[PDB]
Parts: structure tokens; C-alpha cells; sequence
């Protein structure tokens, strides 16, 4: 969608050029001293973290068209020791030194409310995801996953509704833990989903929407050209 | 922060006036059409969620001074649909609302880096939660909280860290027993009513990431325990 189209115009006319992306690559890591602003235009990434004996720790994923800052705008000090590891087939992103990042946006406030809004979503995000965990434990955060799957690479047709996600990136949220599956298998029981032609369908949305309501809330309310396709 | 001391001097020469909350008082509601952005100046705050059935949700909390805001900033639309209830004693807030916000920050960029960064601040804060769960747990979730109750409140006494937070507050906080573990163990102790940390490194442990958060969000404040 737009006001993001007008940013990479916007980085564009100020000579900041898009990259290319591959899979397991890194946008930015975790010892990198220079803090950036990762605008990531196309592609699926997500933010890890490396602990001290080395385990892996996926935190959070982020979709093409969104704003990654590894710094602060007015300090610029680090936000934290993350990864922004490259999930899809290819990514495109446009990456910005931190201090640049303010001078854009100082010169342009419609740019600057952009990037602004990005930061409000993600907050928000964070707590509708958090309230359902609260709320239906395992089960309001599977069914949240779910439903985030659903409205953002979802469509009709006559089997339900297909997630239209290279299986390979499925992978990386697997079909396959086990409450999980405790879970997973109960809604496959329960028709609810459906495991048939490689591809995870939907057919049961209004389960989904009951127990992840506070996620539900925040696609109606942070992109709502996404949720009213599906409502 | 001097940075927040700076924006109170700023809403007040714009005409923002200060109001007085207590306990159980709600700054705002999930009723509430005005959309706001409220700079929680001194105090401590709840940001709660009541489920269609009745039922309340803690989901976070603030401490003064910070930003908490209702509604995006350009599109002028329900950030969601959330409580924001006072649970200390009393609390200083300059409740603003959001259209006046755009036009304030639009005059002041100082500003608007803070308040942006305030976003970046609890972003960060929410992924350190997270990861330090993800690892350890319920574990690391209350080692993490336990941590945050040290650094923001904690001061060295003969008898290990006291939690200056009047017990009051500390009220409103199956297993009692990762606490019970954290006692038997001497990493905390409740005497004499309150709360002490004698192994801030047992806490440090199971909510690294939260640490790390800490130190990098409030480097001044870390530095004074560690
Ligand atoms: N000074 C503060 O209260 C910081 C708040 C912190 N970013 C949080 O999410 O809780
Ligand atoms: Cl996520
Ligand atoms: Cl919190």
C-alpha cells in the first residue's frame, strides 16, 4: 500500500539506492556498530538475538513494506543487540545510516509521521498479541499466528481459504513442540484447518477471530484495507 | 530524563496544564472516542484491557515520565481500545489530545525525537520481555520484572537491595513457587515489610535480554547497581 510507495520515492529522490536479498542473509547483525534504519520495501525478515552459549532466538517478524531501527533517532545509541535475518526466497530493502534517517524526516514531516505511525503499529501489535496469550494462553497465540497468516497472504476459494506462503517459508513456522501440536491437531480435527494440497487452508475464520480478538482489533484498526477483505 | 524535563518546560509555555490523579483513577478509557497522548510526567500507570466477558487484563505498565498515546498520529485512529489506570498514590500527567500532539511535535523536532524514541523505547522493551521468556519462561519473565523493581527502585543497604516501592503498590504485583525457589535460595527476602535482592546476578541470568534493554534504555540508572 501507499504512504510507504511515497517514502521509497522519497529515499530514492535523496540518493539512498535499494539492495538485494537472499535467504539465511543478514540485513544488519548484532555486533554491527553503525545503527540503522532498515526500510524494508519487499520480502519477509525476521529480528533474532543470539544468547551467550549461542542459541538462536526468533523474536519477531516483520513483512515488506515496514521500518526496522537498530538505533535511536535522537541519541543515536543502539536500541539493542538484534539480527534482521532475511526469511524469503529475495528481499529488497533499502538500508539508511542512522543519522541520515533524522535529516530525511526533519526535512519531510508527512515521512516523518510515516515512520512514526510504523513504531505506534509495531507497540500495538506487541500488546494485542500479549492480551491474547493472557487471555486463551498457547491456543490465543496459535490461533493469533494463524489469523495473521490468513489476512496477510489469505484467499477464497472453493477449499477455504489458502495460505499462499511458499511452503519453504512454512517451514520456518512450521507444518511439521506439542502442545503446539496438542493445539495444531485439535484444530485440523476440528475442521478448522486443513492440511491437503501442500498448502494450509482456513476454514473456520470466526473461531479464529473469537480467540485471538485483541489481534483481530488491531489489523481492523492499524491496516484496514487488509481486514475488511476477509470481513 | 532531562529530555522530558525539557518537554514539560515545552506543553506548559504551549498552555498544556498539569493534572492531579490518584489511585484506581482512569487518565483515560476504552470508551473514550478522544483520541490522546498523554505525557505521564511522575507517577506509575497500568495499561489495562476488559474483555467483552468483564474480565480485566493487566498488559503493561508506565513510569513517570513517559508517553502513552491512544491514537496514531497522522490518521488520528484508535491505537486500540485500552485503560490507562493510576496505581500509585497520586500522579502528574498532562493529558493532550492527539490532533493538538501533531500540530506541537510539527513545531519542535527535539521533541519529536523524544516522544519517537519513547515508541522505540517500548518496542525494544517488549522484545526483551519476550526473549528472556522464550529462553527461560515464567522464569525469566519474573526475574525480568523482579530486575526491573531493582534497577528503577533499588538502593545498596547492609542487608542487600531494598525495593523502595511502598508495599501498597507491590500489591498489585499456578506458581508462587519460582518465587519460593528465589527465596530459599537467598537471591530475595521479606523482611521487614520489603522486598531485598541479595543475588542480583540470579535475576540478571534468567532475563539477560531485559538487562541489556536496561542498560542500553537507561545507561545512568543501570550503572548506579552494577
Ligand atoms: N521511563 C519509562 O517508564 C520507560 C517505559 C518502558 N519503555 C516500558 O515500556 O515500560
Ligand atoms: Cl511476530
Ligand atoms: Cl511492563
Amino acid at each position: 500500500n501507499a504512504q510507504a510507495e511515497e517514502f521509497k520515492k522519497y529515499l530514492e529522490t535523496n540518493g539512498i539506492k535499494p539492495k538485494q536479498f537472499h535467504k539465511k542473509e543478514l540485513i544488519f547483525n548484532q555486533w554491527d556498530p553503525q545503527e540503522y534504519c532498515i526500510f524494508l520495501y519487499d520480502g519477509i525478515t525476521k529480528l533474532t538475538s543470539i544468547s551467550e552459549n549461542g542459541t538462536i532466538m526468533n523474536l519477531q517478524y516483520y513483512k515488506g513494506a515496514f521500518v526496522i531501527m537498530s538505533g535511536f533517532i535522537d541519541t543515536e545509541t543502539s536500541v539493542g543487540y538484534y539480527n534482521l535475518e532475511v526469511i524469503s526466497e529475495q528481499a529488497t530493502a533499502y538500508v539508511i545510516k542512522i543519522n541520515e534517517l533524522k535529516e530525511l524526516l526533519s526535512k519531510n514531516l508527512t515521512h516523518f509521521f510515516y515512520v512514526f505511525q510504523t513504531l505506534q503499529k509495531q507497540v500495538s501489535y506487541s500488546l494485542a498479541k500479549f492480551n491474547d496469550f493472557s487471555i486463551n494462553g498457547k491456543l490465543g497465540s496459535i490461533c493469533g499466528q494463524l489469523l495473521i497468516l490468513t489476512y496477510v497472504y489469505g484467499k477464497e476459494t472453493p477449499d477455504g481459504i489458502k495460505i499462499t506462503l511458499d511452503n519453504l517459508t512454512m517451514q520456518e513456522l512450521g507444518y511439521s513442540s506439542s502442545a503446539v501440536s496438542r493445539i495444531i491437531s485439535k484444530l485440523k480435527q476440528e475442521k478448522v484447518i486443513v492440511y491437503k494440497n501442500s498448502c494450509f487452508y482456513v476454514q473456520n475464520l470466526d473461531y479464529l477471530k473469537r480467540y485471538a480478538p485483541k489481534l483481530d482489533e488491531w489489523f481492523y484498526l492499524a491496516c484496514p484495507a487488509t481486514w475488511g477483505k476477509l470481513n
